[PDB]
């Protein structure tokens, strides 16, 4: 029971019961699902995300500022507010993609078009492939820095 990297948890000093997704890192108190079995993965699967980049990124640059100073955590919490203010309806997912994100796709709602397995950062991937459609994900990283993807198609 329950997709590909779901399982079932509690928080840390704090009685919740939610589900929990170890390849996109997402967070519910909703259960993923409720059978369609042998159901694999699709080939190729179109996402949108919104990067938030750290010194020790591959590139510390971005059209966002020409050097990248923030660290891991800094970035991370970054990330998290974005998901916060997702989550609570405050803000829409592209127009924070659009602003904040630190990849050249922010200028395209943070959208990435269909992609099938091999081209992306294998962290990236698997988590755009555990998605679903119209699924966001957790904090996910990569070479890059901190991605926040929300799967399209």
């Amino acid at each position: 029971k329950l997709p590909p990297g779901w399982e079932k948890r509690m928080s840390r000093s704090s009685g919740r019961v939610y589900y929990f997704n170890h390849i996109t890192n997402a967070s519910q108190w909703e259960r993923p699902s409720g059978g369609k079995n042998g159901q694999g993965e699709p080939a190729r699967v179109r996402c949108s995300h919104l990067l938030v980049a750290h010194s020790q990124s591959r590139r510390p640059s971005s059209w966002r500022q020409e050097k990248i100073t923030r660290t891991k955590e800094e970035a991370l919490e970054l990330i998290n507010g974005y998901i916060q203010k997702i989550k609570s309806g405050e803000e829409d997912f592209e127009s924070l993609a659009s602003q904040f994100s630190d990849c050249s796709s922010a200028k395209a709602r943070g959208d990435l078009g269909a992609f099938s397995r091999g081209q992306m950062q294998k962290p990236f991937e698997d988590a755009s492939f555990a998605l679903r459609t119209g699924e966001m994900s957790g904090p996910v990283f990569t070479d890059s820095g901190i991605h926040i993807i929300l799967r399209t198609e």
